[PDB]
């Protein structure tokens, strides 16, 4: 409970606070992530430009923001989806046909992020249980191996879109100290 780093947010960056606990750590702000959500835009442009634009229909698609940020609150999941990507990391939903019910270890993974409509909750792992990191999560919220298990199936029962990120994330000193609970 020692080295917990959670980036307390106060505010409505939750994109800020939502990545900065995801990838273990803080790595990005509003206007990086206002970047990064940029790159959605270009990317799906050249994704179009791959096969997929008439003429005027390339630009009938720029004129839109693709990801682009106003309101620094309600983030689109795009965001985390991306902002790992760019940092070799994998993010699958877990509401998905298959992912929703192909069983899925939740306290096998590394970290995954669940969002409410526009509300961003941060699950990330750290030594052998897992947290809960909220907008206004005053910080660390325990949850044990099961109640894990637990958390995610009231998750898609409630409304929860969660999100599992996949691959190798910044591993910080929380997950090595994490054997100390309470």
């Amino acid at each position: 409970m020692e080295s917990i780093f959670h980036e307390k947010q106060e505010g409505s960056l939750c994109a800020q606070h939502c990545l900065n606990n995801l990838l273990q750590g803080e790595y990005f702000s509003p206007v990086e992530l206002s970047s990064i959500a940029h790159q959605l835009d270009e990317e799906e442009r050249m994704r179009m430009a791959e096969g997929g634009v008439t003429s005027e229909d390339y630009r009938t698609f720029l004129q839109q923001p693709s990801g682009n940020m106003d309101d620094s609150g309600f983030f689109s999941i795009q965001v985390i989806s991306n902002a790992l990507k760019v940092w070799g990391l994998e993010l699958i939903l877990f509401n998905s046909p298959e992912y929703q019910r192909l069983r899925i270890d939740p306290i096998n993974e590394r970290s995954f992020i669940c969002n409410y409509k526009e509300h961003w909750f941060t699950v990330r792992k750290l030594g052998k249980q897992w947290f809960n990191l909220n907008s206004l999560l005053t910080g660390p919220e325990l949850i044990s191996d099961t109640y894990l298990a637990l958390f995610l199936a009231q998750l898609q029962q409630e409304g929860y879109s969660i999100f599992v990120v996949k691959g190798d994330l910044p591993d910080c000193e929380a997950d090595q100290l994490l054997q100390m609970i309470r």
